């Protein structure tokens, strides 16, 4: 046996549960800007905890496994794929994704152990890239129009959310500059999975 401490067992989570998180299947982006706008509404914690995690890379094909689209059988290969990062005082990150089937919110090394898995031995055209905004940064600088969504033919290829879209006095469109792997591109910070686990694992 092993055994650490001190440790962090009864966290509370930064959101509602998942079946009563704002969701759009397909509008990963906009369903963690509503959990921060929740989380900066409270006053459960601080937002300088949180971050917007954006998952690609430059072919835009990332697997990522546990995943609500293909139970059992993962891996789902997304263009991108965004989440939460709740930095708890505790010892400890969580992540929150309302589309995996692993716990909401489920501890950071899990979600990395389970969902994302190694790099290793995957095809180098397929590894992970990751886009850490803070999540006030994330508030204050995202746009999207959704016109990504919408094919040639001018249909929605999933349906859009019912509120309107995200905008700010700079952008009514920069989610390319999210998606993007290019630390010289966008707002936040660019991370190698093995950067990205030694940032926030434990």
């Amino acid at each position: 046996s092993e055994g650490n401490g001190p440790a962090a067992v009864h966290y509370q989570p930064a959101s509602p549960p998942r079946d009563a998180c704002v969701y759009s299947s397909c509008y990963c982006e906009e369903n963690v800007w509503k959990l921060c706008e929740y989380i900066k509404n409270h006053d459960q914690y601080p937002l300088e905890e949180c971050y917007a995690v954006f998952i690609s890379n430059e072919r835009k094909m990332i697997p990522i496994w546990k995943q609500q689209a293909r139970p059992g059988d993962g891996p789902v290969i997304w263009d991108y794929h965004v989440v939460l990062l709740h930095v708890s005082s505790g010892g400890q990150s969580f992540i929150y994704d309302l589309d995996t089937v692993l716990p909401f919110p489920c501890l950071f090394d899990t979600y990395v152990e389970d969902a994302i898995k190694s790099d290793d031995d995957i095809h180098p055209q397929f590894r992970r890239k990751f886009r850490v905004i803070c999540a006030d940064s994330y508030l204050k600088n995202f746009a999207s129009d959704r016109s990504h969504m919408k094919d040639s033919s001018g249909n929605w290829r999933e349906p859009p959310p019912p509120y309107p879209c995200i905008e700010t006095g700079d952008s009514k469109m920069n989610l390319n500059d999210f998606i993007s792997m290019d630390p010289k591109v966008g707002w936040g910070a660019v991370y190698t999975l093995s950067e990205f686990t030694h940032r926030f694992g434990s």
